């Protein structure tokens, strides 16, 4: 599914993320742009032969199992194919896991060089929220 800008800013104000762990919708609907443009079929391969997956470009090397991924982690407990869903719950959920391991949203390397620092209110202006 691609989603609608204000579209994706009410799902994810539905599941929560407005705020979470003090990160404004702004800064989560920044990162799904430029991760996915709002597509939550998106895949990416990494240098290390980790795949990125879904509207967060949630990656194999920690968070999902995708079958092809030597000596990583699942610490999100799903398929990666999960995160491709037109339902963003599982995306959402292991979005907040990984927003919690320390680094915020400097996790999302898109994030810190697109985002942060920038006015990420613009990406919600105009929505009914
Ligand atoms: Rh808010
Ligand atoms: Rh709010
Ligand atoms: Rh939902
Ligand atoms: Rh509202």
């Amino acid at each position: 599914k691609v989603f609608g800008r204000c579209e994706l800013a009410a799902a994810m104000k539905r599941h929560g993320l407005d705020n979470y762990r003090g990160y404004s919708l702004g800064n989560w609907v920044c990162a799904a742009k430029f991760e996915s443009n709002f597509n939550t079929q998106a895949t990416n391969r990494n240098t290390d032969g980790s795949t990125d997956y879904g509207i967060l470009q949630i990656n194999s090397r920690w968070w999902c199992n995708d079958g092809r991924t030597p000596g990583s982690r699942n610490l999100c407990n799903i398929p990666c194919s999960a995160l491709l869903s037109s339902d963003i719950t599982a995306s959402v959920n292991c979005a907040k896991k990984i927003v919690s391991d320390g680094n915020g949203m400097n996790a999302w390397v898109a994030w810190r060089n697109r985002c942060k620092g920038t006015d990420v209110q613009a990406w919600i202006r105009g929505c009914r929220l």
